[PDB]
């Protein structure tokens, strides 16, 4: 009945699923599909993705006289990607782009962004997770004839942020002190640089540092890769896989840290847009450990915000997709 009305609606639309367009910042949605238990456990999908552009949400509803209806709310991203869109179509217009910025000497990040189960972690983390698609393409570039002549050297690090303190995944989550104010660059004391020289040694890093997170849906992992002339800071693309937005004294004070972080992120990717000297890098550790990756020069952002695709999950889709239509 419910399902009637929505397969009676997608047989309506003209489907023209996903040419690299350039944007300082980039912000798109990341449907999932429904998994082997939702499909199963009869659940409906209530997002379609008609478009390289647009994410329309149909949730169906029924009036008191038993009419039932689409309350449809539509949405435009520089992107959207349809459930079926793998990886590297995501991280071609998303990641990919921002790639040449950090050898260009830029700050280059990369958000997930959504509910808990939504997709983040698939999309960051996973060989096909963004993190190794891009190291992958950094020492690609890394061959090409003008970066060749640099004496480059590629480093990463791991770390996450929870209940407003860093952490470092690839030391044991040893707590870290942050020192920013009056400082040249931002310094992590005690944050484990690791060189790597191929995919292979960070897909290692990746695996360690996940395992070790593993609280996951409420902490923001960032994973850098990170070039260097002389041990001389030539870039960074910092690529950040947040908590879960959805909102005892522990679970009120991570939700509390989360959300102050999720309004200070956006202020400062707006402000990276607008106002680079109005950044409020200040509001949060998130954001205050990233102080440079918003007020750099040549700093570039993007947002894939990832939605769940069931019933159940509609407001959480929506306020995923509002917050991603007001950055
Ligand atoms: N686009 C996708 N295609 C296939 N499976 C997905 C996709 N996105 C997420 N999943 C799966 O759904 C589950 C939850 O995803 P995850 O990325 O862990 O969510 P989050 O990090 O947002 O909590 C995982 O089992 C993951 O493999
Ligand atoms: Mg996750």
């Amino acid at each position: 009945e419910i399902m009637c009305m929505i397969r009676d609606f997608r047989g309506s639309l003209d489907y023209r699923p996903l040419p690299i367009d350039e944007h300082r910042i980039c912000v798109c949605v990341r449907k999932r599909p429904l998994n082997k238990k939702e499909t199963q456990m009869k659940d409906l999908d209530v997002i379609t993705i008609p478009s390289k552009d647009v994410v329309m949400v149909h949730e169906p509803k029924q009036k008191v006289d038993l009419t039932r209806y689409l309350e449809n709310q539509t949405f435009r991203f520089d992107y959207a990607f349809d459930d079926s869109a793998p990886n590297e179509m995501v991280y071609r217009f998303t990641a990919r782009p921002l790639v040449e910025t950090i050898f260009e000497r830029g700050m280059a990040t990369c958000f997930a962004y959504g509910q808990t189960g939504s997709g983040k972690t698939h999309t960051m983390g996973g060989s096909k997770g963004i993190y190794a698609l891009a190291a992958r393409d950094v020492f690609l570039m890394l061959k090409k004839p003008n970066y060749k002549k640099l004496e480059l050297q590629v480093y990463a690090t791991f770390f996450e942020i929870y209940s407003g303190k860093v952490f470092d995944l690839l030391n044991r989550k040893t707590k870290l002190r942050v020192l920013e104010d009056g400082k040249q660059q931002v310094q992590v004391v005690g944050l484990q640089e690791r060189e790597v020289k191929c995919v292979e040694d960070v897909l290692k890093l990746i695996d360690i540092g996940n395992s070790c997170r593993t609280h996951s849906s409420r902490s923001h992992a960032v994973f850098q890769i990170i070039l260097r002339r002389k041990g001389k800071l030539h870039g960074k693309f910092s690529l950040i896989d947040l908590a879960g937005n959805e909102r005892d004294r522990q679970t009120r004070l991570e939700g509390a840290e989360i959300n102050k972080s999720l309004l200070a992120l956006k202020e400062c990717i707006r402000a990276l847009g607008r106002n680079k000297p109005h950044t409020p890098f200040r509001a949060s550790k998130l954001t205050q450990v990233l102080r440079d990756s918003f007020i750099g020069e040549n700093s570039r952002t993007c947002m894939i915000a990832t939605i769940s695709p069931g019933m159940a999950s509609c407001e959480n889709t929506l306020n995923t997709l509002r917050y991603a239509n007001r950055v």
